[PDB]
DNA sequence: GCCTCGCAGAATCCCGCTGCCGAGGCCGCT
DNA sequence: AGCGGCCTCGGCAGCGGGATTCTGCGAGGC
């Protein structure tokens, strides 16, 4: 079973990080990742580089604790690993101060909202997550991505309901007949979107070096690097770049983002000649919210994504 | 004696949207 | 002067499981 606070008192691990600048309950099922699920009250549990992590907040520490075999005190390099996967070097108060001194409506949003962060993933963790994400509720992707690790990826163990597993190898997924076996558990057409962006990877693009080496390259180089890949739009690419390259400058742009907008901050699509999701609207939204809230809008858009879903 | 209210069961919407199909702009050369 | 076809636009629609939202059916009792 999952780990519970009373479980293993000597299995935990603290880090720094206060209740206003995090939550868990409103990021992690907030569509930014697929694998995590809600057992426990305020639990949260997925894997990340073959091991399985479990998280819970408490009111100015997170407390971590890890499935592998036999051993506890988890090594400060996977602490370091989680720090980087949630950005704990970057500072959200400030950033909130900047967003409510330029504009009321995030103050107003995050008047009972304090802490909505954003993950910095495995770009081949992240993508393959993000390619069947497409289209789709948050449940069904966290279902469908479970199904799919199940599938291709190595168990680490049966913890009490569902085996948990490695997020599959890129030599997994490159080869033939994927697409059918995947279609076959579910993925719809998001499989074939899996599988022309599997071998993709490997034997037209360059391996995972080509992939490894868009951490640190330019904005539009890697967004346009990806959205050559099938199935990754402008969308996934943003959500890759930001949530995997670490690209603060992206915002993602979706069904809520666009309701929102709508909704709540009267922008239309002023040079574009519709209102309905295309390319074009989407970097006019962008260029829009970067000239508005700044250079780290991403973070905000999160906030504002987690405003839509719990409402 | 039929029509308000409940009530179970289909229909459709929806969900963190890309690939392909219409379309102007830019070149093309009669 | 005459219209063919490359290149980023705009509009859906493909794939499932859960919610709404309709959509017809029993009891009734004024």
């Amino acid at each position: 079973g999952h780990r519970t606070l009373a479980s293993t008192p000597a299995l935990w691990a603290s880090i720094p990080c206060p209740r206003s600048e995090l939550r868990l309950d409103l990021v992690l099922p907030s569509g930014q990742s697929f694998r995590w699920r809600e057992q426990s009250p305020a639990h949260w549990s997925g894997v990340l580089a073959d091991q399985v992590w479990t998280l819970t907040q408490t009111e100015e520490q997170l407390h971590c604790t890890v499935y592998r075999s036999q051993a506890s005190r988890p090594t400060p390099d996977e602490l370091e690993a989680v720090r980087k996967y949630f950005q704990l070097d970057v500072t959200l108060a400030q950033l909130y101060h900047h967003w409510g001194s330029v504009d009321s409506h995030f103050q107003e949003v995050a008047q009972k909202f304090q802490g909505v962060r954003l993950l910095r993933q495995d770009p081949i963790e992240c993508l393959f997550s993000f390619i069947c994400s497409s289209n789709n509720n948050i449940a069904r992707i966290t279902g469908m991505v479970e199904r799919l690790c199940q599938a291709f990826g190595p168990r680490l163990i049966q913890l009490d309901d569902v085996t948990y597993h490695g997020f599959p190898s890129l030599q997994a997924l490159a080869g033939p007949e994927v697409e059918a076996h995947l279609r076959k558990l579910g993925l719809g057409y998001r499989a074939r979107y899996v599988s022309a962006s599997a071998r993709a990877i490997l034997e037209e693009q360059g391996g995972l070096a080509w992939l490894q080496q868009l951490r640190e390259s330019s904005y539009e180089e890697a967004h346009k690097a990806l959205c050559i890949l099938p199935g990754v739009g402008t969308q996934v690419a943003d959500c890759i770049c930001l949530m995997a390259l670490d690209k603060p400058q992206a915002v993602p742009v979706d069904v809520h983002m666009w309701h929102i907008a709508q909704r709540d901050y009267s922008w239309h699509p002023t040079t574009s000649q519709a209102k309905g999701p295309s390319p074009q609207t989407n970097k006019e939204l962008g260029n829009f919210f970067r000239s508005l809230w700044g250079p780290y809008a991403g973070w905000a858009q999160a906030v504002l994504f987690s405003a839509d879903l719990r409402q």
